[PDB]
């Protein structure tokens, strides 16, 4: 029983979730960013 | 002995491990995004 | 020669890595979850 | 060979994915490092 | 045979960027859990 088909498929998921988790992470980046940003400003420092 | 049958698996964990890696992820952003909200609102800054 | 065998081996230490990372994932959102739940109560702001 | 082409295409975008996720993770690290001494500095404190 | 060589060489490439990810993830989660206990003990809040 041939399956390269299935694996085929199992490895274009894999790209699917990893794009997924690269968009979630580049936005995290910016969400640190940001905080890290603020709390410099915050006079109370 | 054809190892196809046990690469399909590995691929297959591979996934499944994956989809669990991203909706930790999701949940996280999720946190680390109210975290920001909270101290760009917070009074001392 | 065959490099099947090979190949199988980098998907079980791959799936071993991410089996890794999905526990330190699972850890660094109980610690971000609580660090929010600290600046939550912040009496600073 | 038949679907081995694109088998061989998925992981190398999957290793370029990888890349890039490793490159974002290492600026997280960064800002969270600074974030970290930044209020390990904080007179506020 | 096959495209086993190029296959197996991405793999390769695959494990060596994951291992850095784990180590990367590892050193983060240390310094969230330092920036935890360094708010938990901030007079401030
Ligand atoms: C029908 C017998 C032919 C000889 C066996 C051919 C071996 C390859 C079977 C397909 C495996 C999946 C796709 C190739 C990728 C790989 O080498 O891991
Ligand atoms: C042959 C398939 C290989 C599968 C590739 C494994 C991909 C793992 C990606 C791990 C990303 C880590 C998530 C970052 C966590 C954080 O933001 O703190």
């Amino acid at each position: 029983m041939d399956l390269a088909p299935q694996m085929l498929r199992e490895l274009q998921e894999t790209n699917a979730a990893l794009q997924d988790v690269r968009e979630l992470l580049r936005q995290q980046v910016k969400e640190i960013t940001f905080l890290k940003n603020t709390v410099m400003e915050c006079d109370a420092c």
